[PDB]
């Protein structure tokens, strides 16, 4: 939220502050000013960063979809996201792909350590010879042949991303600077049919040479200066780029979590998942930030084993029940896409699943949208307490089980549909969290962290003075004196300053 | 299969032929006779173990009671298979459960171990003392508590272990030896009802006390001298019995493999089953014999997307046609099962999910079998092409759902269902390979692996006489010439026997 002009002030008079504290050596031995230093860092908020860092195949890109309400990350089983990726607000004219490519330094340093690994004895790795990248992309495929297959071994899977990132280099050689990291964008007209074509072309490749897609959007859920940042499954084969997202979850570039978790689906937490919880136990800070979001929620309305370990796991360690929802966002997401339909376009059929419905011979093939709607209206889910009718023939196509339900019960359906799946739960939890909660929790963090800060101060400045007034030239022993008693009246000024901010914010845990 | 004659002599035959190649320096050096000794001893088959090592949660405890068709292994979501088990042939009277208990001395050094770890300042771990056995479970409950939850931590999940092994021990002093390995019993009369029972209470609790548990059983599978061994997810919290997992597999104690593979599931290969690849590409000889099966296939039905990535997976990496088989154990084995119910039990609610159906509030709730039967009827699979007009209606409970079709369509319906999901491909192919295949693949390898020695041997003597005979008392020459040529004599007579043998067996590749 923008600024009152008090608290806009309020860097100096902390910085200030800060000062006063280390010049004597005592309070800056007794206290860690970096923890303040970087509270208020977060509290100045040029940016800040919500991560989604969650397990392989979690549905986190989709449940990015289905916070804005649009398609923009690329989604498909298997790994789908092999890249680190932020979305960030702008207007309607503003929308754009930025890119950001690794340099030639990086791309060679890697090969070099890959290379190292699979004992490739191959000197200097000048890959601006065609000749040499075709060597050793040859000794790749050579090394992959006699693993036996790109997941037959640790070997083959690094060898596959070496050859991945050589062909990566070869096919943008254009691109790459040497040194810097260059930029490039692509730019909207139809931004689905260019943009995010082009887009995901440069991500659900997994394509190693890009460290960075940027997608600049209108969605009220960016406006306030708030990034989405997406990341790959920390799962990944790619070592690195999971230990790179460890990395933006711990450092203080970012502090938002959600995590995304296969419970439901997997049955039990994972230690991928423990791990992660651990590494966010680290940072000094996080966890109160931080969000749980269960995902994949649907197979427990089949499963009655599963629905009681949910509620049995959730209830042993989630008790944090304003910070955790459960989710389906393949259901919520094209929910709220099917309400834009219409009969003639056959309810998304046409639009939406245009691509996925040709299948592998072209043909009509059932997108799992429509396997895993019939699979809600027949034979799961609360319908029974609905006035819908709804049935599914087995001597019906699987489209045509879908166009005859929407066609008549449709829209009041998909609103069942929707709230049953719980996103608009979600997605309204985060839209209040994001705009009313966030502000003022990191003023008020900010203050707490504070509160002994200047209290030791008050305490080692007071002991002094009384210190001095209980024991026994005068103008220089004055001229010191009321000197440090005027950096104690700075300190007075910042600290109402501080506390007009705090008051304008309503936030009452004022400093003495 | 039975042994005929020469090759019941053949064992001696073989020890006296590598006795006769230890006695050369040049070719002990030369020949790794360990490598035939083994064959040998696999040769001779006391047993032959079977090891469905596999994911967790891919179903691989099911998938066995779908190659039994029989309830005999505890199974659900989540962990449900934390030891190591066996199944064994016995007729009829012989049926039982046969238990095997870890020592004081075992339990001991592994709390001591645990202890360590998790910096538990405690002193010898006399659990003889319920005192000091309630001391050390009250530190692991406040350890826990502060970590915050049973998976909050990986020291509160050794916590939990120390604290689950603990409270085992406690429950089974009366049985546990200080220093020997306690046989215990469960006995058959309702072998479900009493003993399966008392099996699953020690097996699916995970109490870590036990490290084995043998059934004895009547299906022919097992007759011929088979043992199919059971193995916990190999991404199991305990990591020592994961690392005994490992140990099965690799040692010689066993060969034969079965992974049970969740890609259809989890969309590709993780590197917790690349990890069990590798580990099974370092047995020496193993790889011949292993077999792949993918498992929850059944989610490939609903999405276009799971299935071209299967698809292409096992295009690129499982051209092995013979050795690779696609199932859904929950459709198959209790497809068999609900052909044994009738109208009247309602087909299975009673006699089969009579405790899954008791919802937690004990009310009827459905068993994952009617909710990915009714998901199988409508919606997907093929029954377009069937003449079976089936029906799944959404104002009717998902048991009604399931009385009404197999009320009227039933029998023919399941054998639809049954071959489909394709359990009577994988127990057909299994059948015919652990009783037609194996005895002479183990013969076949064993002379293959006989050859090379064979041929060293055959060479370093005929070169030495040539060479002699090449080059220029006679009585003392030609006793020791004359006792060497009889020592060729009689590896004559053994090979001439293994040549029967093999002949027998009708095995051609035969030795010089
Ligand atoms: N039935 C169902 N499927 C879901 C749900 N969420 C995700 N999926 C499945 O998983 C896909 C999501 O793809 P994607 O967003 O790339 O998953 P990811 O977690 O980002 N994969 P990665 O680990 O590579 O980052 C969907 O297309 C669908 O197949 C859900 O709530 N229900
Ligand atoms: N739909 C479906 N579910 C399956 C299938 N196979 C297994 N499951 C699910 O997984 C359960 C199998 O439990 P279990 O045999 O203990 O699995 P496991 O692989 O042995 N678990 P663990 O890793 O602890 O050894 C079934 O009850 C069902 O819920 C399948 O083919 N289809
Ligand atoms: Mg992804
Ligand atoms: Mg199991």
């Amino acid at each position: 939220s923008k600024i009152a002009p008090q608290c806009q002030n309020l860097r100096e008079q902390v910085n200030q502050l800060i000062e006063l504290l280390r010049q004597e050596p005592t309070l800056r031995s007794q206290q860690d000013t970096s923890i303040v230093e970087t509270a208020l860092g977060k509290a100045l908020s040029p940016r800040f960063e919500i991560v989604f860092a969650g397990a392989f195949s979690a549905g986190k890109s989709m449940l990015i979809n289905a916070l804005l309400e649009r398609e923009l990350l690329y989604s498909a089983e298997g790994h789908a996201t092999g890249t680190e990726c932020h979305i960030e607000y702008a207007n309607a004219n503003e929308e754009r792909v930025v890119l950001t490519f690794l340099s030639e330094a990086e791309i060679r340093q890697q090969a070099l350590i890959l290379a190292k690994y699979l004992n490739v004895n191959v000197g200097d790795l000048n890959i601006n010879q065609p000749e040499a990248v075709k060597v050793v992309s040859q000794y790749c495929q050579k090394i992959i042949a006699e693993e036996g297959g790109e997941n037959k071994s640790e070997r083959a899977k690094q060898a596959n991303a070496l050859h991945l990132l050589l062909i990566g280099f070869e096919q943008n050689r254009e691109r790459i600077n040497t040194v810097q990291n260059s930029t490039y964008s692509m730019d909207q007209l139809n931004f689905s049919s260019l943009a995010e074509a082009a887009g995901y072309a440069r991500r659900g490749a997994n394509s190693a040479v890009l460290k960075r897609l940027d997608y600049f959007c209108n969605h009220s859920l960016l406006k306030d200066g708030n990034v989405l940042v997406d990341l790959p499954g920390i799962d990944a084969p790619v070592k690195e780029d999971a230990e790179r997202a460890y990395r933006k979850i711990e450092s203080p570039d970012t502090s938002a979590v959600i995590c995304v978790l296969k419970p439901a689906a997997a049955g039990d937490m994972s230690a991928e998942e423990t791990q992660l919880l651990e590494r966010i136990s680290k940072n000094h800070g996080i966890r109160d930030r931080v969000f749980y979001v269960f995902n994949r929620i649907d197979d427990t309305w089949y499963n009655t084993q599963l629905r009681q370990r949910l509620e049995g796991l959730i209830q042993s360690q989630f008790r944090d029940n304003s910070r955790v929802y459960k989710t389906s966002g393949l259901l919520g997401f094209y929910g709220s896409q099917v309400k834009q339909t219409n009969s003639s376009t056959r309810f998304g059929l046409d639009s939406i699943f245009a691509t996925t419905i040709k299948g592998f011979d072209g043909e009509e093939e059932t997108p799992q949208f429509v396997s895993e709607f019939n699979n809600y209206c027949a034979n799961s889910g609360k319908l029974l307490s609905t006035a819908f009718r709804v049935s599914v023939n087995g001597y019906e196509t699987s489209n045509e089980n879908y166009v005859r339900i929407l066609s008549e019960w449709g829209i009041p359906l998909v609103d069942q549909l929707i709230h049953d799946s719980g996103i608009e739960s979600f997605r309204s939890g985060i839209g209040l969290y994001l705009a009313e909660e966030k502000y003022p929790e990191l003023f008020a963090t900010l203050a707490n962290d504070l509160q002994p800060l200047c209290i030791a101060l008050r305490q080692f400045y007071l002991e002094n003075y009384r210190q001095l007034d209980s024991q026994p030239k005068i103008a220089r022993n004055s001229r010191l004196q009321s000197e440090i008693k005027q950096k104690i009246d700075l300190y007075q000024t910042s600290i109402v300053s501080i506390n007009e901010c705090l008051k304008a914010m309503q936030i009452f845990e004022q400093l003495p």
